[PDB]
């Protein structure tokens, strides 16, 4: 039964880990998978996280199964983060949250939920998006169509082209929005633009699906949720697939959430039963450790304040790396205007590098980026900035 | 559109948790979800696991993503547990292992892998079986049929009806076997019956899928794997979905493995690339904490020795509860002979209580079993045994 299975090439993003690890050159530089590095070039466990893990070690007395939807406190805390303390959606009990294995697991749960329980047939995704969006939705049995988003020559959001392409989206179609730190472009709608899309989404009867993996990495926790909240103020129905992988530096513990919003409590509760069914037929119930860490931190004032400073510290280091990157490219001999990189939000720079250029970077210089030209700015340090900029200039 | 979603019924197993919790009857007893309890009715963390978690807290320097297939040492240890050290399968590099979120996640990845990459259309499961088997395979669009298994009159394997009922299973159909501790009957094939099934499977061209959620709970680690190893000696291809939930008491950390075996290394590696694609489109990569604990224990001679004894301790307590259960039903005036319970393997008793009797146990006595009459013997205790048995005597 296995003899004729077709070979696959590895993931465009995740395939880099193996390639990177096998490389024997001491000067290799990993600018691939979106993980935060500190000034030492390491990916540390947060101080708040270690303290929470120490608490769990001494205080946990069981590994008994969580409910299919995970830790109740974790749900409450994520709804507050998403919608704002004292939001109508929380007061009116219009939202239900399943803790999931990462933002990824939350996307798949949402896709399975919609495919198996509604008339949804297709999902609209921005032209450049995270490459795994198509795979997740296709695997669930959904068609994916693209909408215009990025102007590659101007390195800007082409809002008019976005609106125009989305006129092909019908009522009952899903449209995927990145909550902030659009991946890979780093370009987000302004508040006014979010408000426009919210209005249009209502008019046209789309179902908004928010992928919210970087809350805290654009401007801040509350500010980064303004887009989602503008949608939430306007819609009866939406779904949010959120992640704590990046904002808690908890990548390998797989901590995310799928939040279902409906017109009222009766409707959301009934629908969430089917979401629970889709989880049950997948991984049964979610992993406790990472989510417990998150709930422990978010529900303790002192710990939360420590974590919030740590997240601010990550955001600010990336911003400093972004400026240093642009300044160093100039010193190393790049002719061209890279000022657009300063305007990008989040971990990445969508650099404009060619497939052949990124291949050269890997092969000749041991600098690893995604073939789309996506580079992880969060993986840049004062120590590796010179060599990576020399490498980029050498392939220009 | 969420108003169009149809009402679900709660899971027949996992649904018990909320119902049991909500019950206000003093002296209520939970015999539902299969978790081990000690003599005082707690579900403790193993001391081996606490020591492992201490080690991790001290030594972990990052939460950086695992690969799609998880921790390499975890995969190695898993294959040794499954097939035995120096197994031909391991030496010929015919097996590949992905760490997954539980045995549940392992079943799901097998299903997704099979549906997308093979001509498998049909999976045969036992009547009765764990109710989530059908759900997981159906999620991938695979037809699930039932084969005869249990002779409930005699409380044995109806082996003739088993053979007859699988007459119709075609070349390229999957047939699912429980490695040991059949859920819910507690009746396993003898080794001769395993060898008979292994031979028939080869003749008929089935693809065996072993669900191995209870290794160690029937007789011991190596003996419990005899059936699997009999199949493995005979087959070019098979899949194993295994779980460390019960044998490490690590339920909520979601610790499992999907192991793929093919005729040779070229084939398994090529097939496994597609298995990774199936994981990527689901939850991307597995949760580190539980699997690291398992790997830490199994790879350290001293820690592993501690764990092995803790496992045989659990097994011993369950066996004492089987005997106490039969004796106490006797003492409390049951006329139905429950001696058959003594010969059942694993955590459960398939008691032969009807759906009406189970409901009355719940409503009248606050005693919670699964509607199939499956009772968790591992949740029985010297203190709860007498009231539990008085309640059963009252409803028969």
């Amino acid at each position: 039964m296995f003899e004729n299975i077709t070979a696959t090439t590895a993931d465009p993003i995740l395939g880099l880990a193996d390639l990177f690890r096998a490389d024997e050159r001491p000067g290799k530089i990993d600018l691939g998978i979106g993980v935060y590095k500190d000034e030492t070039g390491k990916t540390p466990v947060l101080t708040s996280v270690k303290k929470a893990e120490q608490y769990l070690l001494e205080n946990e007395t069981t590994k008994n199964y969580l409910g299919i939807d995970g830790i109740p406190e974790f749900g409450r805390c994520t709804q507050e983060l998403l919608f704002g303390k004292g939001s109508a959606l929380i007061n009116d009990k219009r939202a239900r949250t399943a803790q999931t294995p990462g933002g990824s697991g939350a996307l798949r749960v949402a896709a399975d939920f919609l495919a198996k329980n509604t008339s949804v047939k297709r999902v609209w995704v921005s032209n450049p998006s995270w490459p795994n969006h198509k795979s997740v939705f296709n695997s669930a049995g959904l068609e994916v169509r693209e909408y215009a988003y990025y102007d590659a020559e101007n390195h800007t959001l082409d809002f008019d082209a976005l609106i125009n392409s989305l006129n092909e989206a019908q009522a009952g179609d899903v449209v995927l929005f990145h909550g902030c730190c659009h991946n890979p472009t780093g370009i987000d709608p302004t508040l006014e633009q979010w408000q426009t899309l919210a209005q249009l989404s209502v008019e046209k009867g789309w179902l908004p699906l928010f992928d919210f993996a970087y809350q805290g990495f654009a401007r801040g926790l509350e500010e980064d949720a303004e887009g989602l909240r503008a949608f939430a103020a306007m819609h009866k129905e939406l779904i949010v697939a959120s992640s704590y992988s990046k904002n808690f530096a908890l990548y390998n513990e797989r901590v995310g959430a799928c939040t279902l919003v409906a017109a009222d409590s009766e409707t959301v509760d009934r629908a969430f039963g089917q979401m629970k069914a889709a989880i049950r037929a997948n991984y049964s119930s979610p992993p406790a450790h990472g989510a417990s860490v998150v709930a422990t931190i978010l529900s303790n004032d002192a710990l939360r304040a420590i974590w919030e400073q740590e997240l601010t510290d990550m955001r600010q280091r990336i911003q400093r790396m972004r400026q240093l990157f642009v300044n160093t490219l100039q010193e190393k001999g790049a002719n061209r205007d890279f000022s657009f990189i300063i305007k990008q939000n989040g971990m990445f720079s969508f650099s404009g590098l060619t497939k052949e250029q990124v291949l050269r970077l890997r092969e000749e210089f041991g600098v690893y980026a995604v073939a789309s030209g996506r580079v992880n700015v969060a993986g840049m340090t004062p120590d590796n900035m010179a060599p990576l900029c020399e490498a980029i200039v050498a392939v220009l």
